[PDB]
């Protein structure tokens, strides 16, 4: 498939295969373990289960996370992401089916309480306010936000799950992999530009966020428009209106681009946006290296599983 000549990467990807195929053990110990919130989270230590049966989970990354630890048939619920009345897809179908508490930014207490979890999972940079009232509910683990920091908040959700070894391995052989594909491909000397279109803006993301810090991880390079750290990206209008006015959009240009879609909406004007004259006049547009890829694994998951999604697209930057 293709949107406008712009090729896409990950329609061979199977969903269903994103979990590990049987739970991980958990770490030699008691029915119950000490586990840590992320910095200003009071308090500090959380005891949880060791074998926590019914997860209500408030972040995407931390669903991502579950995934990979195999312990998907434990979530009892999971809040909704905020754009959308779906659970993500890229995860497979136990994920997708899940029923929800709400939505990430605002969820929905007394759905929680009613689902009787015995371990809530959030974020302290989504949900900064709900701390003692889910506290009050379940034990409860907060990770930071989601996004550059996604290692340890799989760190996190491994100690919350008693699966210290477990996560401490998956980011060991994750490390090792994304070196490999680098190596293999020679990454460091080819620049990636990350995009993502909404229904009426292109972002173009730096060198602070998700996507970025697993690029960082395979070693491929960045352009000098795509290195500022003080938030995740720019962003540049593109309605019909906003297109007649040749905007510059320069700042997206490199060796290769990677482009998702953050909604079907965006994804109906992609094809306008990519022929466009300011999209034409990229060196990556005229070389035919613009590829299109899967937002839930570029942008919205944040976990290891999305992770992997990355670096398998990240084979194309030594492409012909």
């Amino acid at each position: 498939t293709q949107i406008a000549g712009a090729g896409v990467l990950g329609n061979d990807r199977k969903p269903d295969e994103s979990c590990a195929r049987a739970a991980a053990a958990a770490d030699p110990g008691p029915p119950t373990r000490p586990a840590h919130n992320a910095a200003g989270v009071s308090p500090e230590m959380v005891q949880v289960p060791a074998e926590a049966q019914r997860i209500v989970v408030l972040s995407g990354d931390q669903l991502d996370a579950l995934c990979a630890l195999g312990l998907q048939s434990r979530i009892v619920a999971a809040a909704l992401p905020n754009s959308s009345s779906s659970q993500p897809s890229y995860l497979g179908t136990t994920v997708h089916d899940l029923p929800g508490v709400g939505t990430r930014s605002a969820p929905d207490l007394r759905a929680i309480a009613a689902a009787h979890p015995d371990l809530i999972l959030g974020s302290q940079g989504l949900t900064p306010q709900l701390y003692p009232q889910l506290a009050a509910i379940a034990p409860t683990v907060f990770t930071a936000a989601p996004g550059a920091d996604w290692e340890n908040n799989l760190r996190g959700v491994g100690a919350a799950t008693a699966r210290i070894a477990a996560v401490d391995a998956l980011i060991t052989g994750f490390a090792e992999h994304a070196t490999q594909v680098g190596t293999k491909h020679d990454a460091t000397h080819f620049q990636a530009s990350i995009v993502q279109l909404t229904a009426n803006t292109m972002r173009v993301y730096g060198a602070n966020n998700f996507p970025a810090s697993v690029l960082s991880a395979v070693g491929v390079d960045r352009p000098p428009s795509q290195r500022f750290t003080d938030k995740a990206y720019i962003e540049i209008g593109t309605t019909a209106a906003d297109l007649a006015k040749s905007p510059d959009f320069s700042a997206a240009d490199a060796d290769i681009v990677y482009l998702s879609c953050a909604s079907e909406a965006a994804a109906e004007r992609a094809a306008v946006i990519l022929d466009s004259d300011p999209w034409r006049k990229l060196s990556a547009n005229r070389d035919n290296r613009v590829f299109v890829v899967n937002d839930q694994v570029w942008q919205t998951g944040e976990g290891m599983v999305a992770a992997r999604g990355i670096v398998d697209d990240l084979r194309w930057v030594d492409a012909p």
